[PDB]
């Protein structure tokens, strides 16, 4: 019933995907000196380290809005890949179970806690 308990629970997920090596490509914003073509392909950059700046700003008001973000981190790389087995897309892949495992209970509790609110 703690409707801001999300918010360390996310911070603490954000800890575990910045440890994880299947993050590496996704921690900073992708160098449009590396991948010129990046944002004719991609309208939305996104990666964990906006995320988690924008949760620490207080700037997210629920997990779904965080999930949102970090889903895009996940579509962009699935737009932006040559072939389904890259190093990178499968990395995304991967990393994007990891997530979905760990923000489910979040999700959950955080909707039940707001329901409890209103109730
Ligand atoms: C060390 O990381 C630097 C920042 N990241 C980065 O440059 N990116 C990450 C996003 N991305 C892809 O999802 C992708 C799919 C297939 C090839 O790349 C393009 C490359």
């Amino acid at each position: 019933y703690d409707i801001q308990a999300w918010k360390k629970q996310c911070e603490e997920l954000l800890n575990l995907i910045f440890q994880c090596e299947d993050s590496e490509p996704f921690r900073q914003p992708v160098d449009l000196l590396e991948y010129p073509d990046y944002r004719d392909i991609i309208d939305t950059p996104m990666d964990f380290a906006t995320v988690r700046e924008t949760l620490e700003a207080g700037n997210y008001e629920s997990p779904m809005e965080l999930c949102k973000d970090v889903r895009l981190i996940f579509s962009n790389s699935k737009a932006y890949t040559p072939s389904k087995r890259s190093r990178i897309y499968s990395m995304s892949l991967r990393l994007s179970a990891f997530f979905e495992e760990h923000i489910s209970s979040v999700l959950s509790d955080y909707k039940s806690a707001l329901r409890f609110h209103k109730r």
